[PDB]
């Protein structure tokens, strides 16, 4: 049969719309990567996308949408831009030359989805790792044969593979304390105060020790918005710097790696076996 009509939840003005995958899709991938990446990578940022939408279908309801499979908030599920917006964005001139080649990538993986032992896959994907894939269980919660952390050696070359913020020790501790009312900790010696508790060999903070304080490395994320939860500490006379690496989650697949990859000459079959390990990949449509 054709293509599958979903359920959207379009988190900016709060309604489900109802949409054909293809059309989707391309917003996804027009808010995900840049049509400027090779057709590789964004082929098979389309198959995870798509497997995104099909792996969701088939688990339960979602605690924040339960009307829509998915919904248009990164922080939740995935990227999206409608084609208006897109238009009025970046103009006509765009969407003909440029958009045209979102579309073909879309419909040149036209029904694909990746899978593990035959059923779709939690197809996780991020911008830029530090150099290595996470392991599902060391970021989230679970852990799943098709998520392990992988060699991404082309990320060195992403312009968000490094990033630094200075933060000066008062505000590091205003902001700390306005996010966390319990937290006892003092502006002066915080090198004797804060340190990492536990970090994953891919280099994911998973604890981390401020004051009386235990938080998560996505926790420091949210609080200074940093491009990721890897990240170094050094203290310094009067501030801190945040050295991080990385931007993004670190599951799955990268999105930089993909094009680094590709620009090698992979093609995208082996682009997501290479991210999602053991998988395949299935035309369901
Ligand atoms: C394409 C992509 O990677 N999108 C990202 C979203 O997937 C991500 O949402 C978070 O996803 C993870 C994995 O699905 C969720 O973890 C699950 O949490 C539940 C309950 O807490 C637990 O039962 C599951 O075991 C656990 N899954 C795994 C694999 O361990 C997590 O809850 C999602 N977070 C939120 C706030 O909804 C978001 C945010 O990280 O980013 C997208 O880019
Ligand atoms: C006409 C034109 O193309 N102008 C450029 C803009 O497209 C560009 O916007 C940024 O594009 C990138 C895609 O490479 C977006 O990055 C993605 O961001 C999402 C979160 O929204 C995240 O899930 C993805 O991981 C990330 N992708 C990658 C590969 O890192 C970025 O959000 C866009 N920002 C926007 C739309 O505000 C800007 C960026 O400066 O440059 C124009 O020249
Ligand atoms: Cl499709
Ligand atoms: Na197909
Ligand atoms: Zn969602």
């Amino acid at each position: 049969k054709k293509a599958p009509i979903i359920n959207v939840y379009n988190h900016i003005t709060g309604k489900t719309e109802k949409m054909d995958m293809e059309n989707y899709l391309c917003g996804v991938l027009a808010g995900e990567m840049s049509s400027e990446f090779d057709i590789e990578a964004l082929k098979a940022q389309s198959v995870a996308a798509r497997t995104y939408v099909v792996y969701k279908q088939e688990h339960g309801k979602s605690s924040k949408h339960k009307n829509a499979v998915v919904c248009t908030d990164y922080k939740h599920c995935q990227e999206y831009k409608s084609y208006d917006t897109l238009k009025k964005l970046n103009g006509e001139e765009w969407i003909k030359n440029k958009y045209s080649k979102i579309q073909e990538a879309v419909r040149g993986t036209k029904g694909q989805i990746i899978t593990y032992n035959d059923k779709a896959i939690l197809p996780l994907y991020f911008s830029t790792s530090s150099g290595k894939t996470e392991n599902s269980e060391e970021v989230f919660s679970a852990k799943y044969p098709y998520l392990k952390s992988v060699e991404s050696p082309y990320d060195k070359y992403s312009p968000k593979f490094a990033s630094t913020l200075k933060i000066s020790n008062t505000d590091f501790v205003k902001s700390l304390r306005r996010a966390y009312s319990t937290i006892v900790i003092d502006v002066n010696n915080l090198s004797k105060q804060v340190s990492i508790t536990k970090r994953s060999d891919a280099g994911t903070v998973e604890k981390i020790k401020l004051g009386n304080k235990e938080l998560t490395g996505k926790d420091i994320r949210t609080v200074f918005k940093l491009n990721s939860a890897n990240f170094d500490i050094k203290f310094g006379e009067g501030y801190i710097d945040f050295v991080v690496k990385g931007y993004g989650h670190g599951v799955g697949m990268s999105q930089w790696g993909a094009e680094g990859m590709a620009e090698e000459g992979y093609k995208y079959y082996d682009i997501l076996s290479h991210y999602y390990t053991d998988t395949k990949i299935k035309d369901i449509y």
